[PDB]
């Protein structure tokens, strides 16, 4: 209405040509219909971006029933502030300041007015305008009674950041599902215009300068420069937005593209974190202002978690992870292939393999995080391996260096054992700690001793059609170095070469797990388990030592989601380190068909040198012989 409410609005935006020469004129009333006029059209040109919120609300999804009861019970101020809790009625007249229950959260998240959204749904599906009649209302209610500076009580439950910035994500798309409606009036446009900007700007002087709410915070503050890009300070809350996000995913996430805690679960969630910012942006041309290698490292982290995807579109559990929902995680690659429509895994992986392509690579390394994948191809019976050779982590990363998961035909025949539980009570951290042992992972134990570190040092990383080549050091023990090298030979099976290098002396082993179904028969005379399963995909596992090796079964559980196990088989090949001489294993991992294993010998042929890496063996396979002459280490003039 007056000269004031137009301030922190840029006037020669453009589009705002009629609302700056009616203000020029002091026709403010004109002006700000024709600033809601722009704001309409503006609202019909695209959909309104829901895709920020941690569950984005789909336009299209008919109204949920939860839904439609959300925004029927808000019209008699009953809301549902917490999800923890139940309905309140706050009152004909809204108290905002209310105690329904002793709890801090259940005030904070009243503030989050999370009904605001279903009210809006709602309105959009039947075009009802009480819904929108309402949330005028009680947005106007809500301003008027919730200023910055009302109390030092009110401020600490309104103005904490975290809300502020749930409500700068959460109205653009409100505002959008609402402008057209009758009741949203010209002077309640400047109401919300100016109540919005003193939002924002709060939060781009009060955001975390460290912490786990930093990311979301600087996120929603961009998001608010994003949709209302109007206001003079919008290219300033865009910056920061963008400068701190850049920020943390140059600290959090590694040049392979994968993020630092070594989960591949929190590495899916991160995605979404810096993706969705740059997606929002995008969708109204303003991504620009992201610099190229944000684009980049954004992309490489969907890259990143196709290259550790099994054929069942889970994820190795390495860590704290666990198997997860194929349906949801197309969705996300759907989300995902708007956000990049050029590339055409991505849209392999949204489409079930239906449309685009298959990536542009088979085995591949992610050198920094020390993921290795070898597969033979993307199809649904492909052979694939994950194996973690990693640098140190924190709470979700485990003492598993060497430790992998095979899948084969349809069935991982090696899954990790997983999480079980999060950290709790004494009796509860017992077992957490039980899953985090080395031992029951699939690789080397002295005295089956949890290993002090995981630091590689990728020796050697090579692919090829007929062969790929893995060599690392980790430094598992003060006198004792572990070094593997993984071959994945012909697109079919594994020869897996184990080295114990130092003073150290004790007792090695080789551990390896199988899954629950398996029922393996375990052949101490040649070192060899196999499965038994009836339709005839199997595997076998064989210790081709020279030197005297025993085999042994132990205790193997898996869990594949949080509170649930299975009993699985888990054996080991162990001897002895007596002198501080290296010890060697050789070790083959054969897929076969029917019930009949292989008979698989090997001879040790003349130039074969472990100590310089020279592998020249000769494996015999029911009769038939062939050659493995691979160099295991590189750069070694
Ligand atoms: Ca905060
Ligand atoms: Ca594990």
């Amino acid at each position: 209405i007056t000269r004031k409410d137009f301030d922190h609005i840029n006037l020669e935006y453009s589009g705002l040509e009629k609302v700056n020469k009616a203000v020029a004129a002091g026709n403010y009333d004109d002006a700000a219909k024709a600033l809601l006029a722009y704001y309409r059209e503006k609202s019909k040109a695209r959909e309104p971006d829901f895709s920020n919120a941690e569950k984005p609300a789909d336009i299209r999804q008919p109204i949920d029933k939860v839904t439609r009861e959300m925004a029927d019970k808000a019209l008699v101020h009953q809301f549902q502030p917490h999800k923890g809790y139940g309905y309140f009625d706050y009152g004909k007249d809204i108290n905002w300041q209310m105690w329904p229950v002793k709890d801090n959260e259940v005030r904070w998240q009243l503030h989050r007015v999370k009904w605001w959204q279903a009210m809006a749904l709602v309105y959009h599906a039947t075009g009802d305008e009480k819904y929108a009649r309402e949330w005028v209302y009680q947005y106007s209610d809500w301003a008027r009674k919730n200023p910055l500076g009302l109390s030092q009580d009110n401020d600490k439950f309104v103005w904490r950041p975290l809300e502020v910035s749930d409500r700068v994500q959460s109205l653009p798309p409100t505002f959008s599902l609402f402008v057209n409606s009758p009741a949203f009036t010209p002077a309640f446009l400047m109401e919300f215009l100016n109540s919005y900007h003193q939002q924002a700007d709060y939060l781009s002087t009060h955001y975390a300068e460290q912490g786990n709410h930093r990311l979301f915070e600087a996120q929603r503050n961009l998001f608010a420069g994003v949709s209302f890009p109007e206001f003079k300070d919008s290219p300033r809350w865009r910056q920061t937005g963008i400068s701190v996000l850049n920020t943390e995913i140059k600290k959090q996430v590694y040049a392979d593209g994968m993020q630092f805690e070594l989960s591949p679960i929190y590495h899916v969630a991160a995605i979404d974190i810096f993706l969705k910012a740059y997606g929002s942006a995008k969708r109204v041309n303003l991504e620009k202002e992201f610099p190229q290698s944000y684009v980049q490292t954004v992309e490489n982290m969907i890259m990143a978690l196709i290259s550790i995807s099994l054929p069942d579109y889970n994820t190795p559990m390495f860590g704290d992870s666990w198997i997860t929902d194929k349906n949801f995680r197309m969705a996300q690659f759907a989300s995902w292939a708007r956000v990049f429509p050029a590339n055409q895994a991505i849209k392999y992986f949204a489409t079930d393999g239906k449309q685009g392509k298959a990536p542009n690579f088979l085995s591949k390394a992610l050198s920094n995080a020390g993921f290795y994948t070898f597969r033979s191809g993307w199809d649904k019976n492909a052979t694939v391996m994950v194996l973690k050779a990693s640098p140190p982590g924190e709470f979700h990363a485990q003492p598993d260096n060497g430790t992998f998961e095979l899948f084969i035909k349809g069935r991982n025949f090696t899954p990790d054992a997983g999480v079980f539980v999060y950290s709790g009570d004494e009796a509860i951290m017992k077992l957490r700690n039980w899953y985090r042992q080395t031992r029951i992972h699939s690789t080397l134990t002295l005295d089956n001793q949890n290993m002090v570190i995981t630091k590689a040092r990728q020796n050697k990383w090579e692919t090829g059609n007929n062969l790929d080549v893995l060599t690392y050091t980790n430094p598992s023990y003060p006198n004792l170095d572990h070094q593997r090298s993984v071959l994945f030979i012909n697109k079919k099976y594994f020869l897996v070469i184990d080295r114990a290098i130092g003073e150290a002396t004790g007792n090695l082993g080789v551990h390896w797990q199988l899954k629950e179904d398996s029922n393996p028969v375990f052949d101490k005379t040649k070192n060899r388990v196999y499965t038994t399963y009836r339709d005839g995909n199997n595997l076998m596992i064989q210790s081709l030592n020279a030197d005297r090796t025993s085999l042994n079964e132990e205790e193997g559980k898996v869990s594949y989601v949080y509170n649930k196990e299975l009993k699985r088989p888990a054996f080991v090949f162990e001897k002895p380190k007596k002198n501080a001489g290296t010890q060697n294993f050789v070790s083959i991992v054969y897929p076969y068909d029917g019930q009949k294993a292989p008979e698989i010998s090997i001879r040790e042929n003349k130039g074969n040198d472990f100590e310089k890496g020279k592998l020249n063996l000769t494996l015999t396979i029911n009769g038939k012989q062939q050659l493995v002459l691979v160099p295991l280490e590189h750069h070694h003039h």
